[PDB]
Order: C-alpha cells, then structure tokens, then sequence
C-alpha cells in the first residue's frame, strides 16, 4: 500500500477517517483568464483553508482526498501548505475533466496530430511516481471523467492510459460521472482493461435515483460513492433524502464494503467569488464538508445503519482502495 500524500507516504491505517472526494480549491477551466478582477489572495485562502482543515480533524476526519484536475486549478504546494499547518492528511490528483467541462483541445488537438494516449500516460505515470511540476509532490490517484451520453473517444484517451498507470503502480482510480449517467460504462472499461477493482471509485454515483443502477456498476467489483452529498436539487441532482433512500437500500443489500460518501464540496474558489442567488440557497446549504460528520453519519445511524457499517464506509473502504 502506502497512500502517497502531498507531504509523503503514510501506511493505510494511518488513512482513518476519510473524505474521498472535495476540492480544497478550485476553478472552473477559464478562471486564469479572469485573473484581473479575480486575483489568488494566497493568505485569504489559506486562512480559511486551514480553517476547514481543523474543523475536518476536530471531527475525526484525518484525511481528504482532493480529486481537482490538473486543468481545474490543481495547486500541489498549496495543499501542502494546508496539510503540514494542520496535520490533515491531503491526497491530490493527476488528471483531465469531462470534455464539456472546457480546456480540453490541447489535448484533443495533439491527438490529432499524434500519439495523445501515450503522451497523457507519461503525465499520470510521472506525476504519480516522481511528483508534479517538479516539486516532488506526487499524485495519490488518478482522476478521470466522462460525458453524459457517452464515454467519449478523447475522453477514453485518459481511461486507457490511466488502466495502465493502474496496472503498473497500483495506484487509485477515482472518476466524475455526468448527471447520473455511465457508471456501468465507466466500470467495464475500466476492467475490461485489466485495472484492479479493489482500487476504482466510479463517483457522482449519488446522481443516480435507480438503485438497479447502482448494482450494475457494483457488479463490476469497483467501488461507488455518493459524493456529493449536501447538493441538493441543482440541476438533476437528487435531494440528500432521495440519497440516503438509495443509500439504505444497497446497505440492506450487503454493498456496505463498496460504498463511499463525500460532499465535492469547494472550500475556496478560483477567480472571482461565487454570487450565488437567493433561489439557489437551499441547493448549497448543506454543501460543506461537515455536513456528512454532523447530519449523514448520526442520520444513518437513527435509521439502522449500524456502527460497524458506517466505520467501513468511512474507515475500512478508503483504507482499502486509497491505502
Ligand atoms: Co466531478
Ligand atoms: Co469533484
């Protein structure tokens, strides 16, 4: 094992309590180019950053996986400072977002030209094994995403060269599905390319309402999370009750050493602020990273779901598949 963290290797049961899936920070791909009026105040962010991270220990939380693609504003040396201020321990990412999320185009364009899935395979292998940017921060998983309607032909650039990566090093694969589609999809290339299933999580499985499709993914061996819990309504998303009604389900149906929870939350965004608008408000309450700690876990608890199941979600499975 070892999980690789931005400030080094630490065995799998010193993972402990874990969140597999937030942004420290963040910025959707063309934030850079509104740096004028949104400026990085680095001393802000770490202030409040740090914040987060006492708050996250204060609960017995000891570890966050930072699954930020390097073109969504990944800052390694940044989540490094967060992590040796406060002791969280901080997995980041190696990887590129769905190809409706922007950027993009660089990649697809040296594609056309040339051997794309190679050059994207070096990146993954070299940010994981020896660092990134060289700084000698080394990614902890890998990061990948696809479309809606389908795995895109660029977007399987990224999944065969990840499975690689995977069979080489061991290295975790965690992935973004859109809008509750092509999990089941995500799952068979995956391991139709020979990556270990004891080390995929297929993500935003929570956008999904139809526990039939939660069990086809889960027939694959992977793992699955509901990991953006506390978004609610916004834009097809289910509401955190529609979650945990599925959520019960598979726990009744034996899933508990595959399933994962998480809240994709953001604790400080690139570029400008976010404005959000007043209607919007009940979609974002209970979008922060303490809300699976303070409102899910003892909700869970109220409703059967016992101690032991929800050290396994919590504890066991990220041990397993990040350790
Ligand atoms: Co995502
Ligand atoms: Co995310």
């Amino acid at each position: 094992m070892t999980a690789q963290t931005v400030t080094g290797a630490v065995a799998a049961a010193q993972l402990g309590a874990t969140l597999p899936h937030e942004h420290v920070i963040f910025g959707l791909p063309g934030y850079a180019g509104d740096v004028t009026l949104g400026p990085f105040d680095h001393a802000a962010a770490l202030a409040s950053c740090t914040e987060t991270a006492r708050a996250l220990l204060a609960r017995g939380i000891q570890t966050v996986v930072d699954a930020t693609p390097n073109n969504c504003g990944r800052n390694p040396a940044f989540l490094r400072e967060v992590s040796e201020a406060t002791g969280l321990q901080i997995l980041c990412a190696t990887g590129f977002f769905y190809e409706g999320g922007g950027a993009t185009t660089y990649f697809k364009f040296r594609a056309s030209l040339g051997d794309a899935e190679s050059e994207i395979y070096e990146m993954m292998r070299t940010e994981v094994t020896e660092g990134i940017a060289g700084t000698g921060i080394r990614a902890g998983v890998i990061k990948l995403a696809s479309s809606r309607d389908a795995i895109t032909p660029y977007e399987q650039l990224f999944f065969r060269a990840a499975a690689r990566v995977q069979r080489e090093t061991g290295v975790p694969i965690i992935t973004h599905t859109q809008d509750g589609q092509q999990g089941p999809q995500q799952a068979e290339l995956l391991t139709s390319l020979g990556a270990d299933p004891a080390r995929i999580m297929i993500g935003h499985m929570d956008g999904n309402t139809d526990p039939a499709y939660h069990r086809e993914t889960l027939r694959h061996g992977v793992s699955i999370a509901f990991d953006r819990i506390g978004l609610q309504g916004m834009l097809g998303t289910p509401t955190d009750a529609e979650r945990l009604s599925v959520l019960t389900t598979l726990l009744g149906e034996g899933y508990a050493d595959r399933l994962l929870l998480s809240h994709d939350s953001i604790w400080h965004w690139m570029g400008r602020p976010p404005a959000i608008p007043e209607a919007a408000l009940p979609a974002v309450k209970d979008w922060h990273p303490l809300h699976i700690s303070d409102d899910i876990l003892p909700d869970l608890r109220r409703r059967g779901i016992t101690e032991e199941q929800v050290g396994q979600m919590t504890v066991g499975n990220p041990a397993r598949l990040f350790g």
